């Protein structure tokens, strides 16, 4: 199984990731999103693009990203301080449910995998979110994913942020 | 008229500011709040405190913050990183509106004023905003209050951050 050969799901409707507001990531492939949090916002009344944004945020720092729906599945994320774009999927999603809402998002460089964002708000207890996660590491480069919070700093009162 | 003295508007439902996302500031005190975006987030599922969350959002650097309400129509603010308490109120909100939503907001320290937060998701167009500003800057050190958005760093695509 190859990158290129990943599911490439659904993308459900952006209030249905806002409504899911706060999530966390739980595996990743780099340590960037390690102990990170993840919020979804709506387009900006201003925006000319109506793009909504994601954000990821750990600690003190964010990365945020304005996005729109590409060819297959795809989510095309415009890196807001960069200009940098990257390619997205969803290998599932599973929002709003009984306990909560998960999803997996991987990016690839051709037939390898370069990054991976597994989400939830439910402290990774989806059993799709493991399947999903036991899959991508056999994809080229898979070898990289593991657990984002093994060793996040202390919180100071509160709890999707540090 | 002093800080103690100004108006503490009923604070709306957390749904309502979540619902006006993203803002921007439009007039601040400090230079803290110069070029930011505030983006409200409801409590995290696994939060013990149900708290939400405001985040101001400045570039690359994010300040995050718990809240709960106290007494008369008080937020208080648990910021994230440290755990310092900050106590605010609203002027007056005036969300939701046919020309979006703009709220002003302000930190006391006994009858002078430390710090400002104007919102708005219509570019300082709501007239109960200019004239918010306009009492504020009356109060003991309000002569410190200034437009938000005079010198912030170029974008790379997106609308709300950069
Ligand atoms: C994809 O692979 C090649 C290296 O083999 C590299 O030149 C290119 O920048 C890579 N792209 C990304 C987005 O990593
Ligand atoms: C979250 O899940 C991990 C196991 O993956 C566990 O060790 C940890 O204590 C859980 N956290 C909470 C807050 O329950
Ligand atoms: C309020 O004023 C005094 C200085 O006059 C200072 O000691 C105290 O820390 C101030 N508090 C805040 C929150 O600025
Ligand atoms: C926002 O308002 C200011 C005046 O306060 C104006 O100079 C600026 O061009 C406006 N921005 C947009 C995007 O219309």
């Amino acid at each position: 199984l190859t990158c290129d050969q990943l599911p490439k799901a659904a993308i459900n409707p952006i209030q249905e990731f806002i409504d899911s507001n706060p999530l966390e990531f739980e595996y990743v492939l780099t340590e960037t999103f390690e102990c990170t949090t993840r919020i979804y916002v709506q387009p900006a009344r201003w925006s000319t693009t109506k793009a909504p944004t994601a954000l990821d945020i750990k600690g003190t720092q964010i990365m945020a990203y304005d996005f729109v729906g590409g060819p297959e599945n795809s989510a095309h994320l415009n890196e807001c301080h960069t200009g940098d774009k990257q390619v997205w999927y969803f290998q599932y999603t599973n929002l709003l449910t009984d306990n909560g809402s998960s999803y997996c998002a991987y990016r690839c460089n051709g037939t390898e995998i370069i990054e991976y964002k597994c989400a939830s708000n439910n402290n990774g207890t989806d059993p799709l979110q493991h399947q999903a996660m036991e899959v991508a590491k056999t994809v080229p480069n898979g070898d990289k994913i593991h657990y984002a919070k093994s060793n996040c700093p202390e919180t100071h009162g509160c709890f999707a942020f540090y």
